């Protein structure tokens, strides 16, 4: 699996043997044209307060 | 967890026992805001020919 691990479109790493989810982390309250954060993931993180997440399982998808 | 498993915006369902992902798939191409499956998901689905599908882990994010 590679996911976007940064804000911008190209950039990403391949991932860890247990990380199989790729994430991306949008602020809730407030309506933005780039993702917080991006990565790998073991487990799909669950929402916080400020941060909306949104999981998929498939190369570059985030 | 409760996951939204119909086209319209309220109705839900309790995930059966070990089902802790909700899932939305959406139409891969065109610009149709609004999900054509929802339900519960063991692990996340791939993206498929033509649905693009996206999990999230708390009550009703779907």
């Amino acid at each position: 699996l590679k996911c976007h691990n940064t804000q911008l479109p190209f950039i990403y790493k391949t991932c860890p043997e247990g990380k199989n989810l790729c994430f991306k982390a949008t602020l809730k309250k407030f309506p933005l044209k780039f993702p917080v954060k991006r990565g790998c993931a073991d487990n799909c993180p669950k929402n916080s307060a400020l941060l909306k997440y949104v999981c998929c399982s498939t190369d570059k998808c985030n």
